RNA sequence: AAAAAAAAAAUU
């Protein structure tokens, strides 16, 4: 089973640190659950809580006595002492219909999650819950994105049994809403027009429309009543008809609600079903406040969000500081009924900053190279090994208009004057060069480019921006010829920043194979005495019906540098590889080909987990095994899997001024809190990988559910951080470790090959050319 | 797509 902690690390220069987590005290009583069933089960879980909550009040003289209980807005009941029912229960309606109802933790460290509800209860009365965290419409303010979308701030809230004490997460959530307005202004701005107050309705508009609309809710006149919307009438409001006792939506309203319709050529809205036949205008139609967005948005919205969401940590701290004390936990009738105490201050928690690695580079200085605060350069460093370019081509998928000669001559001037320094000469001039415009002119320039030269290496595509010639590209570049790409933008091609071309060199030397740089050997974990192979591993959905991709990398080399590459497809919503074993076959074979030994010890990190661990942990690690137990016997390589986890709501503050670093104010890279937040029994632990530069830090969270291998916390730790600075498109360290950075770009550089028997279309469209399924291309 | 990181994933 998940083996427990062997230990807590101590390697590592310490300091003190604060967790948005508060440790809660529970009560010696036992919890009795009161299970409430209502019917029908056709009402969203608001509604529920607010027939029950209104029930217990108007009727709680003797039903319920003197009490005030929370209940998780479904079925569960909760009491402080045992409640005055009956047998399976006393027949009670609230009016709107008939209920019937029918009727630890200390010693660990349903009762887990019956606390979250009761700590829940007060605010979930208050506020817009979703899911897990809540929001709040801003008081007296506006934030919106467009086509009738805002962003609300709120607050995630989990409890979590720390070590030694429960605790209370709470952390800002700042997600988007459906700004409530008249349906036509929201249409208005669906539509990207401002008054068109000629639309009658194109067929199509009359589609884009519900495109949007369709699955939504609404409230009558202007503030009433509440339906939800079906589907837009094909006929306008003048015309679509309605029996009853045959009048149109138009007549209807004229005659019997002494309303006239300002738009009698607009249509209807659906409501319910296509055979209550209810139908309802678009004027007299407002949206309802509190809607949530759940369709993909597009990335300039994205991005305005991520403006809204990135401030530093110093000054964010103080906001999630008042957050605790605004809703005053110790004067909440709920959480004062069952005595819970919390504490309106910090966790304060002293973790260790482990040492990076220095890396080893060559050419002709053979620099040792030290990061400080996980960034390093690279001036007057030469490759460890740096390819040397004989043949190599330039596509401009820019026009003649922008993209001119003299603007590539000095580009690639620029580009060939820094690599030869780098450790790669990039010396000659490009044996061929062409204009190109549109996602079609790809394909057939690519193929008369292998057939007619012979030693050409390298096609770098000058794109001018958001072109659909990107996935083709790579579409082509991957699985149709099997040779290596390495795009640009135009706004990149013209001015030649240093940077931006030393980058461009850590891509594209590791594509054509090359090693950028590696470890000093000897200041590696115990486990590179041995053999070992590290895989990456992610999954990738689709918003929406598109499949979700898998993923996997293996190491190549015992520094561990270089990376192979497969990926699968697989069913939408899924979360779990289907075919990893083969997957894990092909690579172990890889690795059985370039080091010539037997790979003894395999370590395995795992990203896109959601309550998960129980079904995933126990199947791909059998995967991995009869990939093993598929080859030969004597052959039981050690697995350790760890699972990364980027999406908590787990953060950590520095507890002095002097240390908040940057302009961000931000943690330092290599920090470990294994100690007081993290799980108790199951070995996981956090670690800051990265260095936060933009809005604040999320910590990556590494949860071993696994260990053959007996890993020393530290031999682990420092492990995973050593790992973490082996990422080749940039010299700084990531948030999760190469290979889990690897297979999260693989399956993000499949959907560009979706993006266009039914098996092997889909399942071709992902395999690369043999040719380049030995690279690393996915950078 | 030079790059790491930062952002939710009863009516009609």
């Amino acid at each position: 089973m998940v083996p427990r902690r062997p230990g807590y690390g101590t390697m590592g220069k310490p300091i003190k640190l604060l967790a948005n987590c508060f440790q809660v005290e529970i009560p010696k009583i036992d919890v009795y659950l009161y299970e409430v069933d209502i019917k029908p089960d056709k009402c969203p879980r608001r509604v529920n809580r607010e027939v029950v909550d209104s029930m217990v009040q108007h009727f709680k003289v003797t039903i319920f006595g003197d009490r005030r209980p929370v209940y998780d807005g479904k079925r569960s009941l909760y009491t402080a002492n045992p409640l005055p029912v009956a047998t399976t229960g006393v027949d009670l309606d609230v009016t709107p219909f008939k209920v019937s109802i029918k009727f630890l933790l200390h010693e660990v460290l349903n009762p887990v999650h019956a606390v979250d509800v009761v700590l829940r209860h007060l605010p979930s009365m208050k506020y817009t819950p979703v899911g897990r965290s809540f929001f709040s419409a801003p008081e007296g303010y506006d934030h919106p994105l467009g086509g009738g979308r805002e962003v609300w701030f709120g607050f995630h809230q989990s409890v979590r049994p720390a070590m030694w004490k429960m605790m209370l997460n709470i952390d800002v959530s700042a997600t988007a809403f459906y700004k409530a307005q008249p349906v036509i202004q929201f249409m208005c701005e669906v539509l990207d027009i401002h008054n068109i107050d000629p639309r009658p309705l194109t067929d199509s508009h009359r589609v884009k429309f519900t495109k949007e609309i369709k699955g939504l809710k609404v409230e009558v006149t202007h503030c009433r009543r509440k339906y939800r919307v079906c589907n837009v009438t094909r006929r306008p409001a003048s015309h679509q008809t309605f029996p009853l006792q045959e009048r149109t939506v138009a007549q209807y309203f004229r005659e019997k609600y002494t309303l006239q319709l300002k738009y009698p050529h607009l249509p209807c809205l659906q409501v319910g079903q296509e055979q209550k036949h209810t139908y309802l205008p678009l004027e007299v139609c407002n949206i309802v406040a509190g809607q949530r967005c759940i369709k993909k948005l597009t990335d300039n919205q994205t991005s305005t969000m991520i403006k809204a969401t990135a401030r530093s940590a110093p000054d964010r701290q103080e906001e999630i500081s008042r957050l605790v004390r605004s809703a005053n936990y110790e004067t909440d009738p709920f959480v004062q009924e069952f005595q819970f105490k919390v504490r309106d201050e910090m966790a304060h928690v002293t973790g260790r900053v482990l040492p990076a690695p220095m890396l080893q580079y060559g050419g002709r200085n053979r620099t040792v190279a030290t990061p400080s605060h996980g960034v390093w350069d690279m001036r007057g460093k030469q490759f460890h090994t740096g390819v040397e370019i004989k043949m190599w081509a330039i596509a401009c998928f820019a026009t003649q208009r922008q993209c001119r000669e003299e603007i590539l001559k000095g580009f690639t001037d620029q580009l060939r004057k820094i690599s030869k320094d780098a450790g790669m000469p990039i010396q000659g001039q490009p044996c061929f060069c062409k204009y190109a415009q549109g996602a079609d002119s790809v394909e057939p320039m690519f193929r008369h480019l292998k057939n007619t030269y012979s030693g050409l290496q390298l096609i770098i595509v000058i794109l001018p921006g958001k072109t659909p010639v990107y996935a083709e590209v790579k579409r082509v570049g991957d699985t149709l010829l099997g040779m290596a790409t390495q795009c640009v933008q135009v706004k990149n091609v013209i001015k030649t920043s240093p940077q931006t071309l030393s980058n461009l060199c850590l891509k594209i030397n590791v594509k054509l194979g090359g090693i950028n740089n590696i470890l000093v050997p000897h200041q590696r974990p115990s486990v590179f005495q041995q053999p070992v192979i590290f895989l990456g591993a992610d999954v990738t959905h689709p918003p929406a019906k598109k499949p979700s991709i898998a993923a996997v990398v293996g190491s190549m080399d015992a520094h561990p540098s270089r990376y192979c590459a497969t990926v699968r497809v697989q069913r939408p919503r899924q979360e779990i590889i289907q075919d990893l074993a083969s997957m894990v076959r092909e690579l172990l074979i890889q690795f059985y080909k370039s080091t010539r030994f037997k790979p003894t010890r395999i370590i395995f990190y795992r990203d896109g987990v959601s309550g998960q661990f129980r079904q995933v942990l126990y199947y791909e690690l059998l995967a991995i095994r009869e990939a093993c137990i598929s080859l030969e016997k004597d052959y039981q390589p050690g697995i350790t899997y760890i699972v990364v986890q980027k999406r908590h709501h787990t953060r950590l503050f520095c507890a002095d001024r002097t240390e908040r670093v940057g302009r961000s104010g931000n943690i330092p890279a290599g920090t470990t809190v294994d100690t007081d937040i993290t799980h108790p029994y199951e070995f996981d632990f956090y670690l800051c990988s990265h260095a936060g530069i933009q809005g604040t830090s999320r910590p990556s969270h590494y949860h071993v559910l696994w260990d053959d291998n007996c890993f020393t916390a530290d031999e682990l730790q420092l492990l995973t951080y050593q790992l973490c600075h082996t990422y080749v498109r940039c010299t700084r360290s990531v948030s999760i470790p190469a290979p889990a950075y690897y297979a999260h770009l693989v399956a993000f550089r499949a959907r560009y090959h979706l993006v266009d028997r039914d098996p092997q279309a889909l399942a071709k469209a992902v395999q690369i050319h043999q040719d380049t399924l030995r690279t690393m291309y996915f950078a």
